[PDB]
């Protein structure tokens, strides 16, 4: 926590409202994959990153799927920024 977070936020639901597959399986692996290798130059992004499809994709998700945009997410889960 403390440097991407919000970007987290911003690669579950890039993943998943830009999915297709509505699945957060897909989607919370998805994002791994443009955070690992994002992230893959980081003292802590692989680490969180599966400390994030696994907590904050669950909530993030929560908030796409109630109405939320792919902005207020996170935010509303005091994710963002």
């Amino acid at each position: 926590r403390s440097a991407l977070s919000c970007q987290m936020c911003e690669l579950v639901v890039k993943k998943y409202e830009g999915s297709a597959d509505k699945d957060a399986n897909v989607i919370k692996k998805d994002f791994d994959a443009e955070c690992k290798k994002l992230f893959h130059t980081i003292p802590f992004g692989t680490r969180e990153c599966d400390h994030y499809v696994n907590s904050k994709v669950d909530p993030i998700i929560h908030e796409l799927e109630g109405g939320t945009a792919p902005k207020d997410v996170c935010t509303k889960l005091n994710e963002c920024p």
